[PDB]
């Protein structure tokens, strides 16, 4: 991959849409690099403060950036995150909204052992909307797109579609 131009893509949604499934298949059969911003945030230790309601250290936002803003001014990485808003604008090329059918996405989060409160939390995270419209008022309409994310074929039409997307971007982009 020595001297390309490479895409970034983030991939956003509600936790439990299938937002890393989907990014490290992705970085699999693409050799980008593949980052999950909570694990990130969890092995570089960037929290700051403890959130009472939620029960979780609070993502800090400024150091998250800090520690990317290299490599994505270099390109050809995949960011995974259920948030999008505090992200540099220049550093995505396409924004993925993944999405899950609330009654699919409630039996996943259920099984990973979420209590009452945070699972109510998530679903409304979901049947609001929350994530796509943070997304399409913090990118341009023109390269935010939703995904269907809720069967194994979905997730397989949703790998061939960007890696096609990606395949095309880095022909236009190296001429
Ligand atoms: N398209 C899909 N069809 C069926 N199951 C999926 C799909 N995408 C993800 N999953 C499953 O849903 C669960 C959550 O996926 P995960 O990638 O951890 O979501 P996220 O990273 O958005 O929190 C996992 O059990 C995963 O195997």
């Amino acid at each position: 991959p020595e001297f390309m131009l490479l895409p970034n893509i983030l991939l956003t949604g509600t936790p439990g849409v299938g937002k890393t499934t989907l990014g490290k298949e992705l970085a699999s059969k693409s050799g980008l690099k593949y980052i999950n911003v909570g694990d990130l945030a969890r092995e570089e230790q960037l929290y700051d403060g403890y959130d009472e309601e939620y029960d979780c250290p609070i993502l800090d936002e400024d150091r998250v950036v800090d520690e990317l803003d290299n490599q994505m001014r270099e390109g050809g990485v995949i960011v995974d995150y259920h948030g999008c808003d505090f992200f540099p604008e220049r550093w995505f090329h396409i924004v993925f909204v993944l999405r899950t059918d609330t009654n699919v996405l409630y039996e996943r989060l259920e099984t990973r052992g979420y209590n009452e409160k945070k699972l109510t939390d998530n679903i409304q995270c979901e049947i609001f909307q929350v994530l796509y419209e943070e997304a399409t008022a913090s990118y341009k309409e023109e390269i935010v797109h939703q995904l269907p994310s809720n069967k194994p074929e979905e997730l397989e039409n949703n790998v061939d579609q960007i890696l096609k997307w990606i395949e095309q971007w880095i022909k236009d982009h190296n001429s």
